[PDB]
């Protein structure tokens, strides 16, 4: 599958969910990128204008792609694999209630999963992997990638 062929990757937060404080959205997304830069040669930088590699969007229902959202529950977010244009972009369903903690749906944990897709990972069959396809809260302050996630990403980078 596709991978980024450069080490400096940019992201941009297109818009902000009203569910959270702005600074908390920024921090959750930054921390999620750091999870992956920790285990690859990739470097991620936030930009505020122009075209980023990875555009982060909060949207509800139909929102201009083939992965229409479905209201509260069900699909929480989705992301495109590496490539030009919409490639890399990560979309979060605004019909969820995003949080910094164990209430609602944790943005950081969901972003770690989606960014995994943005970098070219697929799903894992291992329930302990962040790339497992059902959300579960785990303490975000002590979060660590599973061995399965590390093997997955290091098959693509580094
Ligand atoms: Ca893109
Ligand atoms: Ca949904
Ligand atoms: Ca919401
Ligand atoms: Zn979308
Ligand atoms: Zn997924």
């Amino acid at each position: 599958g596709p991978v980024w062929r450069k080490h400096y990757i940019t992201y941009r937060i297109n818009n902000y969910t009203p569910d959270m404080n702005r600074e908390d959205v920024d921090y959750a997304i930054r921390k999620a990128f750091q999870v992956w830069s920790n285990v690859t040669p990739l470097k991620f930088s936030k930009i505020n204008t122009g075209m980023a590699d990875i555009l982060v969007v909060f949207a509800r229902g139909a929102h201009g792609d083939d992965h229409a959202f479905d209201g509260k529950g069900g699909i929480l977010a989705h992301a495109f694999g590496p490539g030009s244009g919409i490639g890399g972009d990560a979309h979060f369903d605004e019909d969820e209630f995003w949080t910094t903690h164990s209430g609602g749906t944790n943005l950081f944990l969901t972003a770690v999963h989606e960014i995994g897709h943005s970098l070219g990972l697929g799903h894992s069959s291992d329930p302990k992997a962040v790339m497992f396809p059902t959300y579960k809260y785990v303490d975000i302050n002590t979060f660590r990638l599973s061995a399965d996630d590390i093997r997955g990403i290091q098959s693509l980078y580094g």
